[PDB]
């Protein structure tokens, strides 16, 4: 297949930077306002650092999608480097208008961008981005990349637990929750956060997870990942439970500032991709 394909995503992805570097993925940053100062999310990836900033702030941080003009410049630079097709994969439009900004920036740049809704964010979105970038590097065709991305998307599930509704309420994403200090597990399903279970202690999360795995793990999992906002202890406890049903490596990462702002501390996601 003639041409050079590159992958673009946004900074709501959660991934080791060694993979970004190995695969030449371009990550467009969102922004976050912290007590009247504007930060690029790409500057907020050092472990624990945003958590400290959020915990100390006088008021809740506020996120915003990347500027249309930042996408335009990003795509113009890629075309200048000789890139002939660009695949942009973004967090769900249920969560952010980032994906629209991406499409608008591409229009301005007059760039060959195919803009995809991942349906997720964080490590569930990483599943699609890594596959696309690996295949782009190998010289796969655009159509093969698009089919493979869609296959991954169709076999992915994302479950998120929160320990408070305050961040969801104050950042507005409570508007997606289909149902302030309580434990809740939701599925990110279509355009909504579908409430599955509600409870008082961390046992809300482990009971839910045990009943998920008992029901579903007979279907071979290709990959499973956990992310967290706050301290890692809860995620690591969850990892231990998954490990009893599932033999392979489990990626446990701190989620980024964009997600932390909207979930608050004591949140996690379990993200599963079936074979
Ligand atoms: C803890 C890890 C949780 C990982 C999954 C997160 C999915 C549901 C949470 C809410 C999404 C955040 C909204 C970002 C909006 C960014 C913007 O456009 O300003
Ligand atoms: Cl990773
Ligand atoms: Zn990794
Ligand atoms: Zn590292
Ligand atoms: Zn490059
Ligand atoms: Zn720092
Ligand atoms: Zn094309
Ligand atoms: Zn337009
Ligand atoms: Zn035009
Ligand atoms: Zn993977
Ligand atoms: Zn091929
Ligand atoms: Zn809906
Ligand atoms: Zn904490």
């Amino acid at each position: 297949a003639m041409g050079t394909i590159k992958i673009v995503t946004d900074s709501s992805i959660t991934i080791e930077p060694e993979l970004i570097k190995a695969l030449d993925i371009t990550v467009v940053p969102l922004s976050v306002m912290i007590d009247s100062k504007l930060y690029s999310d790409n500057d907020l990836k050092e472990e624990g650092h945003f958590l400290s900033l959020m915990k100390a702030s006088k008021s809740l941080p506020k996120t915003s999608q990347p500027p249309v003009g930042l996408f335009a410049e990003t795509y113009e630079n890629l075309v200048k480097k000789g890139v002939t097709d660009i695949v942009a994969i973004h967090l769900s439009p249920a969560l952010s208008g980032t994906i629209e900004a991406s499409r608008q920036g591409a229009e301005i740049a007059e760039a060959p961008v195919t803009v995809l809704d991942s349906g997720f964010t964080d490590q569930a979105m990483k599943f699609q981005v890594v596959e696309a970038a690996k295949m782009a590097k190998a010289g796969a065709s655009l159509n093969e990349i698009l089919a493979a991305v869609q296959a991954i998307k169709s076999k992915t599930e994302l479950y998120i637990g929160v320990s408070t509704l305050e961040n969801l309420v104050k950042g507005g994403r409570i508007g997606r929750v289909t149902g302030l200090n309580v434990k809740v597990v939701m599925a990110l399903k279509n355009d909504e956060l579908k409430t599955l279970v509600k409870g008082r202690g961390n046992k809300t999360f482990t009971k839910w997870l045990d009943s998920y795995l008992a029901k579903n793990s007979h279907r071979p999992i290709a990959e499973i990942a956990i992310s967290y906002a706050g301290e890692a202890s809860l995620a690591l406890t969850l990892k231990e439970r998954i490990a009893a049903y599932y033999n392979h490596s489990i990626s446990v990462l701190e989620t980024g500032s964009i997600i932390q702002t909207h979930t608050g501390e004591g949140a996690f996601a379990v993200m599963v991709r079936y074979e």
